């Protein structure tokens, strides 16, 4: 039922880094999750242009920004291309080892951890909210998978028996204790604003 694997020692030095250098700039998870998921959509939506039954799974491309305050879980949901297993195990459909090197290359070049989207593994700055990330996903003439991390070297892979989802991405951040800001309407939409102006699809900030 659940496979368990290691990160890649980039990935796994990555995280750790994103989870433990001082970095007060936390909301920037946010905007790199919510441009993964834009990233997702376009992916869907070029297939769609050759190929328009891809979006039989769903035709709306949206991001649904989805707190809920009694799980602690801020939830981005959208509808994109998804994600076979092999992408999920493969850092989430990243060339993240790479763009890791690349990621401390920058750093040490002076670089704050809120370029960590340039070396396309903003994803992982999930981690600066979230002590464990669960990511459904559902990719076209694939099964839905759950990834899961709580960082500390290694993520679960499972084949997910709730809720279908039809196509997308599914990234439920189970917030840190003190990270519940990122709950509250106004911080989202705050955030949202600040950094995730101009995103090319809907997004809705759902509310509770
Ligand atoms: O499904 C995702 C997805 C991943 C993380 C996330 O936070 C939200 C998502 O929709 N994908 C799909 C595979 C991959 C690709 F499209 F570039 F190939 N990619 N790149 C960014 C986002 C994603």
């Amino acid at each position: 039922e659940v496979e368990t694997f290691a990160f890649q020692a980039e990935i796994a030095q990555l995280m750790s880094l994103i989870i433990n250098t001082f970095y007060s700039n936390k909301e920037i998870f946010l905007r790199e999750l919510i441009s993964n998921s834009s990233d997702a959509l376009d992916k869907i939506r070029y297939e769609s242009l050759t190929d328009p039954s891809k979006l039989d799974s769903g035709k709306e491309l949206h991001i649904n920004l989805i707190p809920n305050k009694q799980d602690r879980t801020l939830t981005i949901v959208d509808t994109g291309i998804g994600m076979t297993k092999a992408d999920l195990i493969n850092n989430l459909g990243t060339i993240a080892k790479s763009g890791t090197k690349a990621f401390m290359e920058a750093l040490q070049a002076g670089a704050d951890i809120s370029m960590i989207g340039q070396f396309g593994v903003g994803f992982y700055s999930a981690y600066l909210v979230a002590e464990k990330v669960t990511v459904i996903t559902k990719h076209n003439d694939d099964e839905q998978y759950a990834w899961e991390s709580s960082a500390g070297g290694s993520f679960t892979v499972r084949t997910d028996t709730g809720e279908p989802m039809g196509r997308g991405t599914k990234v439920i951040l189970h917030l840190k204790e003190d990270q519940t800001e990122y709950l509250e309407e106004r911080r989202i939409k705050e955030i949202v604003k600040k950094h995730s102006q101009f995103i090319g699809y809907p997004i809705t900030l759902f509310v509770e």
